[PDB]
């Protein structure tokens, strides 16, 4: 059985950002040499996400607005997690909505994706070095 | 290592629908011949879901009402994704709540499920041909 | 190919509870003897979750408050699922937010986790025996 592992690192300019990581995953799959298998890609931090959706700026804006509605950043005081000086309680909630991980089929050496599937890193508490894990198993 | 792949296609009569796909997955598992492994089942479209929950009509109604509360279809104008004539922004949000995928253990040639687990395709922007992927790896 | 399976059982004192199960998963991984692979851990019941986040009491409180906002338990009458005497409709919704499952990479005989990742059983309709499945495949 083959396995492959890679950490992808991010340090976003702002607190929140969506980053299309599809091409990075494509290169992981390619270098793994795995023909058939499963790929896991997950945020290694509990204030960020890996998810699949559209790469369209309007929709990215809509996710920002929606996540702020469902899990508002402010006031910081509304969250007990922030009681001793942290301010990232909302990021733990936002990541929960978008999800921690994707699992993607590898078929004939490629990610087995639909026409509009793109993989994103969803940063909700950035401006510091954070990590995504790619793990592939198969043959 | 064995692997198995199947696309399951749907064309729903209405915009939104839940479809119990458990029996289809059972037939995938059976024909794969895999005894022990992991099964991924995911929506290949970014406006639909695969999830596990109850097959009970009251609950299906409750999910419809709840998803409309969390991610209302209308007005279309509230979403920037819809600015150039699409109207499916809400479906990208609804699918995010329900999830893209399930991963299910295969044990002794069967899906390793609890007593009430049923697998659903959650269509949020239907009336067109859309796809679910089943991928199984193991031995 | 190696595979490993274990059911972990819970019977919570109260309706809702978060339980850190990370050490149990560590022991599964250890006893499996698997060096490289993927671990699935999922709630086998459709009113509970397995998820990864912080083990911090303030945040646990915040999740409780947030989930009650997004998917209120009461009044029971607001949910059609509860129409014939059940009262757990909200638990099916809450679990949907937190998620059914985690998938975790196994690397060099260990769960491949970031610095603050902890795995939780999220019980939303407890006080009865319920189950989590751990399944590991790899070599
Ligand atoms: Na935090
Ligand atoms: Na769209
Ligand atoms: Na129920």
């Amino acid at each position: 059985m083959k396995s492959y592992r890679k950490e992808l690192w991010f340090h976003t300019k702002r607190r929140r950002e969506f980053i299309n990581i599809t091409p990075l995953l494509e290169e992981c799959v390619r270098e793994s040499g795995i023909k058939e298998g499963l790929l896991l890609c997950n945020a290694m931090h509990i204030t960020a996400s890996v998810f699949i959706n559209d790469d369209e700026p309007g929709l990215h804006h809509d996710f920002e607005v929606w996540l702020e509605k469902l899990a508002p950043e402010k006031p910081y005081s509304q969250y007990k997690h922030n009681d001793t000086g942290e301010d990232n309680a909302d990021a733990h909630l936002k990541r929960t909505i978008m999800g921690r991980e994707v699992v993607i089929a590898i078929t004939d050496r490629k990610m087995d994706l639909g026409p509009w599937e793109q993989v994103f890193y969803g940063e909700f508490d950035g401006m510091r070095p954070k990590r995504v894990l790619v793990k592939i198993i198969g043959e």
